[PDB]
């Protein structure tokens, strides 16, 4: 039972959560448990800083108070998922189309709780394809420039991310050097961000199992 | 000589390089402005324009010229566009218009990128005019803090909202010893989307215009 697992990995990481913190939240289900977990203790935290809208509506409707990461000076910790995740703390993300936001919290924040079940642990990155945010008139240029470094992009048809960009899915690209490739993304013009996670990794990894919530890191 | 008389000279220059049935990137502010009212005159010859900002669209479709969707390109032969700063190496810093996201983006499509300018854009070394960096929103005040580490002085550049619906940290006092690794130091930070230094994409030919005509710097 999938739900169970990312209930428990939500639940443990409520256990790093101290009074009166600000508090980064990601995007996705297993967070979407967490924000339920979260909302039983919000007498406790000041805030929240969301990487989304849609989180940002799924707080406000727990009545979580939600502020402006501009007004943040401290973000003591940020909590989210990851679509594929190692014992590094290296991620793929990006599945749900929010990985910029993601990035950005994730970099203002001084501890990175990534909440996982178990089938989002891998040896190694790959399998599941790099979202690419790209200014829409942008998009045909990129996908040639994501083909020179051997990646395969797939347009996500119909989708338009918080900021008002596409989102190019790419798949088969080489994972050998993760933080070049991260690099090599993001100075193609029109590249907005990309879901590779190599140079903010994250700093605790909770992998929800059968037998219950192991650190991975 | 009024400026507009320079700007007009550079324009009429870059007109010299388009040919029949092609389709042509045009680059936005008010020296590529006199281009824009030079191509009306040429238009019927023109196959279609790509436009950098959507001022530019909008200037380009008042003259009757076709504008198409970058994205429907991919032969693009030619992108006229002006410089806040360049240099004989035909390295420029753009941006003081807000639009470089977009300019860096057609420029980047385009095989021949002309640069046109009166005299007073020519510099011997880039670096006195800003950096305009193009940043989401929400992250201004973290990119802010980043480019500090860097050696640059960020100033919000308030009220403003470009094509892209991002904020401009106009950034002054960013070295240029190495202005590629300058222009992707300042990329690869999370939340900003594109910057004004044109290190790793150059003009090609710059036309400089001045009292005595135009002299192509490059
Ligand atoms: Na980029
Ligand atoms: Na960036």
């Amino acid at each position: 039972h999938m739900s169970e697992l990312k209930i428990k990995a939500a639940k443990a990481a409520i256990a790093y959560i101290e009074d009166d913190m600000v508090i980064g939240v990601g995007t996705g289900s297993t967070v979407n448990f967490f924000i339920k977990e979260l909302a039983a203790i919000k007498h406790k935290i000041e805030a929240c800083v969301a990487s989304s809208k849609a989180t940002e509506a799924l707080l406000r409707a727990e009545g979580i108070p939600v502020i402006d990461l501009n007004s943040v000076q401290d973000l003591p910790i940020y909590v989210d998922g990851a679509d594929e995740v190692n014992e590094r703390g290296e991620m793929i993300k990006g599945g749900g189309g929010a990985l910029t936001r993601e990035k950005i919290v994730a970099n203002v924040a001084t501890q990175f709780i990534c909440i996982v079940d178990e089938s989002k642990v891998v040896k190694r990155l790959g399998e599941f394809p790099v979202a690419v945010e790209v200014i829409p008139m942008a998009r045909s240029f990129v996908a040639r420039q994501i083909v020179k470094l051997g990646g395969d992009p797939e347009y996500r048809e119909g989708f338009v991310t918080d900021n008002g960009n596409i989102i190019l899915d790419v798949f088969n690209l080489s994972f050998s050097t993760p933080m070049a490739l991260e690099d090599s993304l993001n100075v193609i013009p029109g590249v907005v961000e990309n879901g590779v996670f190599a140079k903010r990794l994250a700093d605790k990894v909770l992998v929800a199992s059968a037998s219950g919530v192991n650190n991975l890191k």
